[PDB]
């Protein structure tokens, strides 16, 4: 257990949103729990919940990274993804991007997304790594309702290989 997230304070804690999106802790709505943390007035795929990781983990190392989604408005299904951003040297205008899982939802049923992933080295001026949840790519202009949809995440977990 190098990292937990069950939001069952009801903090937020460093959580945050990619661009205009809003991120909030909910009560009454969670896995198997009480809380989780809502993800809503998304107008790109690419919105969703994001959290810096680096500094709970040892550079160089392999983990196993999971967390627990849910949605429950509009399509029957859908697909979320979990992924890496990546930031080396301070630089922040050549960040990379890692999808490390995916998986297709049911509306209203809470599903697991998990994945080993690496840790890269000090060596590599690594200096940023955040795992965030997002729906299917698709360019600004082919954007839809459906995949624009608020949904849950909980039980966000990181653990020693
Ligand atoms: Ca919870």
């Amino acid at each position: 257990a190098l990292f937990k997230a069950d939001f069952e304070d009801g903090n937020i804690g460093n959580w945050r949103a990619r661009g205009t999106e809003k991120l909030e802790v909910v009560s009454g709505i969670g896995h198997n729990s009480n809380r989780s943390l809502k993800t809503s007035s998304r107008s790109e795929t690419y919105h969703g919940p994001l959290v810096e990781v680096l500094p709970y983990l040892q550079k160089g190392s392999t983990v196993h990274i999971s967390f627990w989604a849910m949605y429950d408005e509009g399509p029957a299904t859908q697909v979320i993804n979990g992924s890496l951003e990546k930031e080396f040297n301070r630089d922040t205008a050549n960040l990379e991007y890692a999808m490390f899982a995916s998986t297709t939802l049911n509306k209203g049923q809470w599903k697991k997304i998990e994945a080993d992933i690496i840790v890269p080295a000090e060596s590599t001026g690594i200096s940023g790594l955040r795992m965030y949840a997002e729906t299917p790519w698709k360019q600004s202009s082919e954007v839809t309702e459906t995949d624009t949809i608020p949904f849950y995440v909980d039980d966000v977990q990181i653990t020693a290989t």
